[PDB]
């Protein structure tokens, strides 16, 4: 349901953005918005939207309580990911939004996402520009994307059970690195990078929540070996 | 083919909707920029103005009616949040890509969109031979201008761009299942003749995974250090 699926926007900093996007959700049907802290401060039409937008100060925090986890971008910046297109992404994510939030992530006008930020996302969307001009402008990205939710939307409205969220998986992660602390695999204030690869890795696999139950299980088991 | 798609703002109000509509242009390929009577003067060499945009705009043709923007095209859709009070016969945005790149590969295409609130009249949509809403909230379903020709432009991309294998590791993947299970084993998270059910499960969680060689290393290390 659309009242599920988050636009979450990273630092936004051109105050005309903030309401060109929310007008571009509202068109579509969209009203949940996240702002990642906003460098500009909440003068459109689709002011609800915007009067009811989260803010929050870390990225974590717009994804934690979703269970999928959609990141924007013209191009790569990042190790292999798994890619959806924008037809694919509104399907996947108009799927997921009947039980879980879904987050849509949007990076900075001039600079977009970190590689960093980039890493916490199941898949990256890229939108198919002209490769010599390929960056539409932030509310125009968010048009298309959520054109493409409606339409899937849509579709479902012409007459399975739940993935962890991301909460969850982070207590899986930080359970395997304890692990890993344990028996040595990673060194005492570590700079993250294994955690990286096999975040990277299980990301990929995007595990169910039984089979996060079995790994945890299976971490559980190995930390009794000491 | 892009160039003979022709994008038809029809007596444009506000500057600013004319940067945006030629950034939307110009990021989906378009170029072809046609004014009907634009009711403001598209200044071009700003350097407000973002790339591709300014030649887009300079390069624009300029005209009094809107039958010279149509003059040429045998394909002529107009874009219309609603329009119930004509018969005109409906298109969504998809489909008006489809026609529109197969148009264009011989024939100038005029794609038309209207005055910012109050769009097209329906004598100008009459000169339509398609009508394309894009299908929005039914309390708030007129899109911006700019965003409008984005949606559009994008289909018209995707219906272009149209017209222009097994995991290799599986024996390394196994010997990896392999030393899992030893693992697994040795820890005492699965029993001497085990019917298969953890394993089966650990082995799709993987499998969908496609793991990469580096993957597997690291994945191997980790079953090396538990042992010790
Ligand atoms: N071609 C494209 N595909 C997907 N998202 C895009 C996009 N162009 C712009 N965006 C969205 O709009 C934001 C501002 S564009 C920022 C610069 C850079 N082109 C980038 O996308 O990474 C981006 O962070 C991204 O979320
Ligand atoms: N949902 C929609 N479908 C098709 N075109 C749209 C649209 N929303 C806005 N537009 C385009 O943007 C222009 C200015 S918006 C003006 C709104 C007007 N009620 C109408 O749609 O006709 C319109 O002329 C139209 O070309």
């Amino acid at each position: 349901m659309l009242q599920n699926i988050r636009i979450v926007l990273v630092e936004t900093s051109h105050t005309g953005n903030m309401g060109s996007v929310a007008r571009a959700m509202k068109t579509m049907g969209l009203t949940n918005l996240w702002l990642v802290n906003p460098l500009v401060k909440p003068a459109a039409g689709a002011s609800d939207v915007i009067g009811n937008a989260h803010i929050v100060d870390t990225l974590d925090e717009a994804l934690a309580g979703c269970s999928l986890v959609v990141g924007t971008s013209a191009r790569s910046r990042t190790l292999p990911w798994p890619m959806l297109d924008p037809r694919e992404c509104g399907l996947k994510s108009v799927a997921e939004a009947a039980n879980t939030p879904v987050a849509l992530v949007f990076g900075r006008e001039r600079v977009g996402l970190t590689n960093e930020e980039l890493q916490k996302c199941h898949y990256h969307v890229a939108i198919a520009a002209n490769p010599e001009y390929s960056s539409l402008n932030l509310a125009m990205a968010v048009q298309v994307i959520a054109y493409e939710v409606r339409m899937a939307w849509l579709a479902t409205q012409e007459n399975e059970t739940p993935y962890p969220l991301v909460d969850d998986l982070e207590r899986f992660y930080g359970h395997l690195e304890q692990t890993l602390l344990a028996t040595g695999f990673i060194r005492e204030n570590h700079p993250g990078q294994v955690m990286n690869k096999l975040r990277r890795l299980f990301t990929r696999a995007r595990p169910e929540s039984q089979e996060l139950n079995i790994l945890r299980g299976i971490l559980a088991s190995i930390e009794q070996q000491n």
